[PDB]
């Protein structure tokens, strides 16, 4: 089978690392950045890796029963995890955490949802408000369970519920941090099963991402969170469905204009599943909105990219 | 000619076209008095794109634009004057029934409103604020390029780009969740257009197949499921547009195989225009292995007579 990319534009794009879309390509240097992103892992021949599963409705997301949690004054309730489909999950899995588990620290901010209650109880009275921070000692979601911030309303304890995830916080102790990882298992484990660290080898070379601003309902005034990911889950998906031999170590990638028929920058893919361009310093690239990445030919590490 | 593909996922492996959760299983039932006749989630096999249906699971039912205040009002107090979801400018001429993603569903949805970043100090989830978004509100207009937001906690802030993002449905006293309702996406204003059309399956003993969703339901519907039923999951909405694939016939036969057996559970038929339809009588949620899947098997005479469905 012959590898492919999806015909998509930048509009038509889902950042992998939460469920919302890819707003621009952006490339960096990684600096003291390590670049080891757990969700939106996948090798060009459709393996998956890290946390990372197809679906974006589970990014972030959370499912479980509720379990109290008294006298802890920030995680007042914890959540006994399942899988974000609903199957089962256990601690022995050979995964870092359940799949779709945040991949950043800090506070992850949505809405906890549990039995349904009456109409005469009130506006939203099945809706809460909750913080899910990895700073918690009791985010331990490779063991199974995470702690749970409700923020005005108490969480039940005993019922099934679910997590929605809406965006980011940032308190006055708890910065956030895309590129630090959370401690899967607890400050006194390490991580397992880890998707490998990605870095610019060639020189001249940076990695290029897909970059969203993710909604901060605390925190970061006139600045923006970003989250930025390695690959949009449609191209995750696209290499799980396709699972087409890799034939080279690098695919060479041209972004093209379909309307004006010219390639506007080129990008060396990755076989372990991310981009590098020939690039120095931190810079938003222009992309046009009816613009798409298309794969161009198989090359090797070596291959000398244009300028972009 | 190129030919038509499934793509092959499992049903825990797809996404509800209509609200952005998870497909929970497959579902059939007859049509009664409901009207099927829903606008997210509709392509023709050939990718042909209908209704408000576009490929971002993260743009249904959600909603962007500008917040306007909207005094003397004790249900929508605050108005969203709205862009595409993709932040793209809207104008109501746009051949679309309203922008893109709205909800297609009479009722109350329920979500949080993202505003501009306030200070750490401010305090927890201050820029977070819970809305309904009820239908039956005079101020529902998103074909017009605006919407009523009803605060329930936090205050909405006049004057921001803001973002919605839907966690689920309510009901309240007054406003019961129909998931075969249309909104009027005009309001009072004027009839609902470019709609992609009702769907029935007219043929003996078939009924519609449906990928069913339970959606959360933050207020009513004690001891009882919000259900939202979709015709076609996200990802073959999404698939359909990428292959474009010529269709053959006005039907698909489709086959739902267990891989580790290698035999077929079922069959249906997958319609042109874009549903599929079942040999079965009754409401009825089926059980699927995990590892199954639909697959492509060919295209059929339109009378073609499905194997019963079974239980």
């Amino acid at each position: 089978k012959p590898f492919t990319l999806p015909i998509l534009t930048i509009s038509e794009l889902t950042n992998s690392r939460f469920p919302i879309p890819i707003e621009q390509l952006y490339t960096a240097p990684n600096e003291n950045n390590v670049v080891q992103c757990q969700n939106g892992r996948c090798t060009l021949d459709g393996e998956l890796q890290g946390t990372t599963q197809l679906l974006s409705s589970a990014v972030c997301s959370y499912r479980g029963r509720t379990v109290a949690n008294s006298g802890d004054n920030w995680d007042q309730n914890l959540l006994q995890l399942t899988y974000p489909s609903g199957a089962s999950y256990d601690p022995t899995d050979e995964v870092p955490a359940p799949l779709g588990t945040q991949d950043f620290r800090g506070i992850l901010y949505g809405v906890l949802t549990q039995d349904n209650v009456s109409e005469g109880t009130g506006e939203a009275k099945n809706a809460k408000g909750v913080y899910i921070s990895t700073t918690s000692g009791k985010f331990t979601p490779k063991i199974g369970s995470i702690g749970l911030h409700s923020i005005t309303e108490n969480v039940h304890p005993n019922q099934q519920s679910r997590f929605t995830p809406v965006g980011v916080a940032q308190n006055e102790n708890t910065p956030f941090q895309q590129w630090v990882l959370p401690h899967y298992a607890g400050a006194l484990a390490l991580n397992t099963n880890l998707a490998p660290a990605v870095a610019p080898t060639f020189p001249g070379e940076q990695l290029l991402f897909f970059r969203s601003r993710v909604p901060c309902v605390q925190g970061l005034r006139g600045q923006d969170a970003f989250i930025d990911c390695l690959l949009p889950q449609e191209w995750v998906n696209h290499f799980y469905q396709e699972a087409a031999p890799s034939q080279a170590d690098v695919a060479l990638i041209r972004y093209v204009n379909p309307d004006t028929g010219r390639t506007l920058f080129e990008a060396k893919l990755h076989r372990s599943g991310f981009i590098t361009v020939s690039h120095t310093g931190a810079y938003p690239l222009v992309v046009p909105p009816n613009g798409h990445f298309r794969f161009d030919s198989w090359v090797n590490q070596f291959y000398s990219l244009a300028p972009m």
